[PDB]
DNA sequence: ATATGACGCT
DNA sequence: AGCGTCAT
C-alpha cells in the first residue's frame, strides 16, 4: 500500500541509431540511400561479412553475420559499403568518430551514458523537472510528440499505422494529469517531448535517425526502444507493465538474452516475464542467487534501479583479429608480425586517446585463442604498458605469451594461433 | 567457412 | 589476476 516502492523515481531514455555504419556510409556516398544495402567486412569471404543492414535490406530477409554472396542470393539488388581495411585488418575509425560527432549531441541534453558505439542512456529526471517549472501546468499537444508511440495504446471501445499511433498518443495526452507536477506519466511525456528534441538535433546535425525508448529505468527503456523502428520513440510507462510482460519472453529483457534466462525458463517452467511475479524473492533468491533473485523479482514489477553512469568515453581501447581454420598463425615470425599489425593501430588510437581525453591507459591486456578451444576467450595475461611504442608493446606481448607454445621446434607455433588481441586499460588523468 | 566493449565471480 | 557472461 502506501509502503510499496513502484520503481517511478526517475526518467531515463535509451537511444539506438538506426542501422548505424549504413547511415555512415550512406550519409558519406549519396547513391546509397534509400535503397537495401549492407555494410560488410573482408570481400575475398563469399563478398564478405555483413555487419550492418538497411531495413530496406531487411525486408528481404537480409542480416547480420550473413555472407554478402548469400545475402544476394534473397536480395539481389543489394548494395554494399566495405569496412575500411589497415595493415591486413578491419578499422572502425569512421564509425566510432561519427559515433562521437553523435555522443557530443546527446551531451549537450543531459548526462549520458556510453553502451555501445551507438547507443546511449540518458538520465532526463532533471532535465523533466526544469521543464515543467517552465510549462507552468500549460498542457502538452501532441504537436510536441511526432515520433512518439505509447505502448498499450490505443485501448478500448482508422486501419493504417500513424493513424493507430496518433490515436494512443491522443488516448494518453487526454487522460494526462498536468495538475501535478509529481505525476510519474507525466514525467514521462516530458521526458519524450525532451528525446523529441534531442533526435532532432542529432539528425539535423549529422544527418542521422534513431530510435529511443523512454521510462523509468535502463531496461525498460532499452526494451521500449526496440518496440518501434526505425526512426520513432516508445514511452513505456509503469502502468503498461503488466500486460507488456504478460506475453513477453524472458529473453528479451537485457540480462536475460543468454545462459540465465534460459535457466529461469527452465527451472521455473515459464516463457514470460510476467510470470515471475508469481514467485518470492526468496524463491527467486534461491534460484538464481542473491542478487539475480532481488533483480529478477523487482524488474518483472518493472522495477531497476542501475543508475546512468556518468561516461562518455570507452574505459578500454582493444584491438583483436581471428585467424580461422588454414590461416591459423604456425610460425612466430607470423605471430610476431601480426602482434606488430595489432599493436600499431593500438598505438594510434591511445595516442589520440590521450590528446583527446588527457588520459593514460597503463596495462596491456594480451589474449591469444588457440586452434581446438570452443572456448574464445583461452589465455589472458597482462603486462604494465609504460610507453606508447608498437615495438615494445608487441615485443612485450610476445614475453607474456610465447611458453604457450607447445613446440619443441624453435620456429614453429603449436597449437596454431586462431585470435589474437591486444587490449589497453586501466586508464589514469593526463 | 572464415571486431569490439562492460561487468561479475573467485 | 584470470576467466566467464552478455551485449553492440
Ligand atoms: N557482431 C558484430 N560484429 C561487428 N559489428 C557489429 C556487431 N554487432 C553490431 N555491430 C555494429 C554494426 C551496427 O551498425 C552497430 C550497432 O549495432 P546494432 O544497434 O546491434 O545494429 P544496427 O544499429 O546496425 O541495427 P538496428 O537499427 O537493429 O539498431 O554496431
Ligand atoms: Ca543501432
Amino acid at each position: 500500500g502506501p509502503h510499496m516502492a513502484t520503481g517511478q523515481d526517475r526518467v531515463v531514455a535509451l537511444v539506438d541509431m538506426d542501422c548505424f555504419f549504413v547511415q555512415v556510409e550512406q550519409r558519406q556516398n549519396p547513391h546509397l540511400r534509400n535503397k537495401p544495402c549492407a555494410v560488410v567486412q573482408y570481400k575475398s569471404w563469399k563478398g564478405g561479412g555483413i555487419i550492418a543492414v538497411s531495413y530496406e535490406a531487411r525486408a528481404f530477409g537480409v542480416t547480420r553475420s550473413m555472407w554478402a554472396d548469400d545475402a544476394k542470393k534473397l536480395c539481389p539488388d543489394l548494395l554494399l559499403a566495405q569496412v575500411r581495411e589497415s595493415r591486413g585488418k578491419a578499422n572502425l575509425t569512421k564509425y566510432r568518430e561519427a559515433s562521437v560527432e553523435v555522443m557530443e549531441i546527446m551531451s549537450r541534453f543531459a548526462v549520458i551514458e556510453r553502451a555501445s558505439i551507438d547507443e546511449a542512456y540518458v538520465d532526463l529526471t532533471s532535465a523533466v523537472q526544469e521543464r515543467l517549472q517552465k510549462l507552468q501546468g500549460q498542457p502538452i499537444s501532441a504537436d510536441l510528440l511526432p515520433s512518439t508511440y505509447i505502448e498499450g495504446l490505443p485501448q478500448g471501445p482508422t486501419v493504417q499505422k500513424e493513424g493507430m499511433r496518433k490515436q494512443g498518443l491522443f488516448q494518453w495526452l487526454d487522460s494526462l494529469q498536468i495538475d501535478n507536477l509529481t505525476s510519474p506519466d507525466l514525467q514521462l511525456t516530458v521526458g519524450a517531448v525532451i528525446v523529441e528534441e534531442m533526435r532532432a538535433a542529432i539528425e539535423r546535425e549529422t544527418g542521422f535517425q534513431c530510435s529511443a525508448g523512454i521510462s523509468h529505468n535502463k531496461v525498460l527503456a532499452k526494451l521500449a526502444c526496440g518496440l518501434n523502428k526505425p526512426n520513432r520513440q516508445t514511452l513505456v510507462s509503469h502502468g503498461s507493465v503488466p500486460q507488456l510482460f504478460s506475453q513477453m519472453p524472458i529473453r528479451k529483457i537485457r540480462s536475460l538474452g543468454g545462459k540465465l534466462g534460459a535457466s529461469v525458463i527452465e527451472i521455473l517452467g515459464i516463457e514470460y516475464m510476467g510470470e515471475l511475479t508469481q514467485f518470492t524473492e526468496s524463491q527467486l533468491q534461491s534460484h538464481f542467487g542473491e542478487k539475480n533473485g532481488s533483480w529478477l523479482y523487482a524488474m518483472c514489477r518493472g522495477i531497476e534501479h542501475d543508475p546512468v553512469k556518468p561516461r562518455q568515453l570507452p574505459k578500454t581501447i582493444g584491438c583483436s583479429k581471428n585467424f580461422p581454420g588454414k590461416t591459423a598463425l604456425a610460425t612466430r615470425e607470423q605471430v610476431q608480425w601480426w602482434l606488430l599489425q595489432l599493436a600499431q593501430e593500438l598505438e594510434e588510437r591511445l595516442t589520440k586517446d590521450r590528446n583527446d581525453n588527457d588520459r593514460v591507459a597503463t596495462q596491456l591486456v594480451v589474449s591469444i585463442r588457440v586452434q581446438g578451444d570452443k572456448r574464445l576467450s583461452s589465455l589472458r595475461r597482462c603486462c604494465a604498458l609504460t610507453r606508447y611504442d608498437a615495438h615494445k608493446m608487441s615485443h612485450d606481448a610476445f614475453t607474456v605469451i610465447k611458453n604457450c607454445n607447445t613446440s619443441g621446434i624453435q620456429t614453429e607455433w603449436s597449437p596454431p594461433l586462431t585470435m589474437l588481441f591486444l587490449c589497453a586499460t586501466k586508464f589514469s588523468a593526463s
